[PDB]
């Protein structure tokens, strides 16, 4: 039934006899038909909603994960490392307890909340805390993978990017064919580069006929991409995105060009207005960053930008789980009410 | 494109060209195969875990709410009811907006924590919170149903044990055959009914060619199954099977004694182990509750109760994203080190 990614897209990957497969079964996530909105549906937009959120961590990672880790101990690697917390943390985590390895997480000795390194640590991450900063433990990281057998599965780490392209073949295969447009979320903009090269790949097979607008979108405190500079104080309740010099900016700007694309910008009452959208009106609940995404279709619907009859995908990145924080910032107890059925139905609304 | 849960197996379910299909492509879960534990290859034992975790709304109880939701607004109701908190309301509230309508849950005032109905209520869900205690929510719940418009989907609901079946048949679908054991966790004990009716049901077609032995489990301080009598205050940390009078006794006890299986109990301690036994060495991450399915296995294991050469397949209720108290609880942060690269590669374990 569920495959292992690796698996499913074996001769389009990387791999071979010799491949150590280190799956969780991830990827093949549901590709969930929106019932609108109106302003979608009155001129015949279709939106798709591809779940990332449904991976075994929680978020797309894995895809780029399960490849990174394989090949990582198909060169001997006795542990991956990583300089950050949260999605790619708790990923790199999982796998390493999936293949037998260890997860190294390397961050400065400042304030690091449990919430964000929780997941990583109940796989058995090992996270170091060092006297310095930012720029000397993603330094340490770096020389922590030339003295010894660690591979570093950082956003840059291209396995990552050609796992996590597989995506756009799993939607092809569903839909038939590549989507007009295909919206996601841009932090170090890794994904939104392994996106488009998966799509010039199904088309480069002849799975595809055409290839979409890659619509890239971020958060207005923390869209370097949007300003076309660095923003050195990224600032936003999307964590996921809060990234103020992407990685893979080089690689962003490409796939915004060639597909004839857009990165923009969405501020974090929009993030959290298409948040509350896909919860009350479409049963999907994903992270902030995520739906950032829903976020941007929203914009370009309001600005008559997408063309009708036009079939528009989502890569919902991360479930809502991931972020309860969020949740209980819209979420709020009522009044309480007399125990009588007039009351309830009252209070009910019935 | 990949047909909904209901559609599946509609041969199998109460459904017909009436009935409109609420779905959110719940279901097909993966069934990830286990390293271990140790203990079970010494016998040649293989464990294979059906994630469930990865449902829309992180829990099994998405299986049995796209039947009961269905059904209810094929019945023409405009929303539906119940007395719980936690995956159940959660569940409710997605697939009710997922189908437009309505999704009531009376709780009794200051008994339940924001946490605990947070993801519902990003759903939308209607919470009316009654000055009494759950006798009385309880009864109103149902009140609320016979005045109004409203489907009860409660623990008892026949359409959300009848839609819980199909984790059996998925289970047989992939395996070729049923599993000599099954374990799983028992609360309302409405899963494990639901499971033994699925696989005697593919029995009796042919499709499975043995029946297993179930084997529920419950944590120590909440099994009124194991001990024979109701518990009056039920307690463990699984919140998920924190009951004390199973609404499902009846079937419980009878899948019990017709698979020839068990319903035993874990200790909270035990149900940690396994917890991070899974998390730490398959890579997954499972809540509390969920975890009790493989304590379980690791009790009759020690006590030499299975079978050599056997499978077994744990039924992994929910996500661990689903309790980030517990994770956080158990989670530990060493203190910081020197930004050397030898103080680093020495604290990571290189
Ligand atoms: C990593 C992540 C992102 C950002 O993706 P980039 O490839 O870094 O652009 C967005 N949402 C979630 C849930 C993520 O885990
Ligand atoms: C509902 C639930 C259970 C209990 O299942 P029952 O059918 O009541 O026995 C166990 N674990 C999780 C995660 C649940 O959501």
């Amino acid at each position: 039934m569920r495959p292992p990614l690796i698996e499913r897209y074996r001769n389009l990957l990387p791999v071979s006899e010799k491949t150590p497969v280190i799956s969780l079964l991830e990827g093949s996530t549901p590709l969930i038909p929106l019932k609108g909105p109106e302003e979608a549906r009155k001129k015949g937009i279709r939106l798709y909603a591809k779940y990332e959120g449904l991976n075994p961590t929680g978020s797309f990672k894995d895809r780029g994960m399960t490849l990174a880790v394989s090949k990582a101990v198909e060169g001997g690697a006795q542990a991956v490392a990583c300089a950050s917390t949260g999605n790619t943390a708790a990923s790199a985590a999982a796998y390493a307890a999936r293949a037998g390895i260890l997860a190294i997480v390397v961050l400065p000795a400042g304030y690091v909340a449990l919430g964000k390194v929780a997941q990583s640590l109940v796989h058995g991450a090992r996270i170091v805390q060092v006297e310095g900063n930012f720029d000397d433990a993603l330094r340490l990281t770096q020389k922590l993978t030339e003295a010894f057998p660690v591979a570093l599965v950082n956003s840059v780490n291209p396995h990552r990017l050609e796992g996590q392209k597989t995506l756009a073949f799993e939607v092809v295969d569903e839909l038939g064919d590549a989507p007009h447009y295909h919206a996601l979320p841009v932090g170090n903009a890794g994904n939104i580069t392994a996106h488009w090269m998966g799509y010039k790949a199904y088309h480069a097979l002849g799975k595809a006929k055409r290839l979409p607008r890659m619509l890239g979108f971020q958060a207005a405190g923390a869209a370097p991409l949007v300003l076309g500079r660095p923003v050195e104080r990224p600032e936003t309740l999307a964590t996921a995105i809060r990234i103020g010099n992407p990685a893979s900016w080089q690689g962003a700007v490409r796939a915004k060009e060639e597909s004839g694309g857009v990165i923009e910008a969405v501020t974090d009452e929009e993030i959290l207005f298409a948040y509350r959208y896909l919860a009350r009106e479409e049963g999907i609940f994903c992270e902030p960053a995520s739906a950032a995404a829903m976020a941007g279709v929203f914009k370009l619907l309001r600005e008559g930008r997408l063309e009708p009859e036009s079939t528009v995908v989502l890569t919902l990145t991360g479930h809502g789980l991931k972020d309860p924080a969020t949740a209980e910032r819209v979420a709020e107890l009522p009044p309480p009410v007399p125990a009588r059925l007039e009351a309830v139905a009252a209070a009910a609304g019935l």
